[PDB]
């Protein structure tokens, strides 16, 4: 049921010199996070253009916001194109070790870990946050899959078991004890205001 990988060792860097590096402006994980979302809309959306039974998986196309103060989580759910069994095992991380590399050297030289999503890496900020991240995805290509990290260099990846998604990415953020306080409504607003209010997709805040 459960496979267990190794990060690619420039990616398992990164992982670390986000989790040890003390870095206070942590609030640029939702931003990233969400133009992650953003450009898996725009994907599916494009896609969409020459083929209309793409939507057949779900016509709406927006981000959720969901934060869980009993489980100390955040969710981050998007309606966009998904990502396949190779995308979390191999693909990605494949793309992501140039970027990790480049962002690497870029921080030795000066810069900081704000710069992370110009690098093509954004979504390993969720760590600035969360003790452990689970994504849980549906490709129109493919089965839903669920890829687990608590960092530490590997992650794994399984079928997944629970309610179906139809299309999509769930980002599940287990926070760190000292970051509660992205589960306030209050700052969740305020990050998507500074930092996302440009994003051409409905972003809803769900209330508790
Ligand atoms: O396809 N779904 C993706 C994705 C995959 C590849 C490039 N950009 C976004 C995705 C990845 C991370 C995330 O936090 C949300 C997403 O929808």
């Amino acid at each position: 049921e459960v496979e267990t990988f190794a990060f690619q060792a420039e990616i398992a860097q990164l992982m670390s010199l986000i989790i040890n590096t003390f870095y206070s402006n942590k609030e640029i994980f939702l931003r990233e996070l969400i133009s992650n979302s953003s450009d898996a809309l725009d994907k599916i959306r494009y896609e969409s253009l020459t083929d209309p039974s793409k939507l057949d998986s779900g016509k709406e196309l927006h981000i959720n916001l969901i934060p869980n103060k009993q489980d100390r989580t955040l969710t981050i759910v998007d309606t966009g194109i998904g990502m396949t069994k190779a995308d979390l095992i191999n693909n990605l991380g494949t793309i992501a070790k140039s970027g990790t590399k480049a962002f690497m050297e870029a921080l030795q030289a000066g810069a900081d870990i704000s710069m992370i999503g110009q690098f093509g890496v954004g979504f390993y900020s969720a760590y600035l946050v969360a003790e452990k991240v689970t994504v849980i995805t549906k490709h129109n290509d493919d089965e839903q899959y669920a890829w687990e990290s608590s960092a530490g260099g590997s992650f794994t990846v399984r079928t997944d078991t629970g309610e179906p998604m139809g299309r999509g990415t769930k980002v599940i953020l287990h926070l760190k004890e000292d970051q509660t306080e992205y589960l306030e409504e209050r700052r969740i607003k305020e990050i998507v205001k500074k930092h996302s209010q440009f994003i051409g997709y409905p972003i809803t805040l769900f209330v508790e």
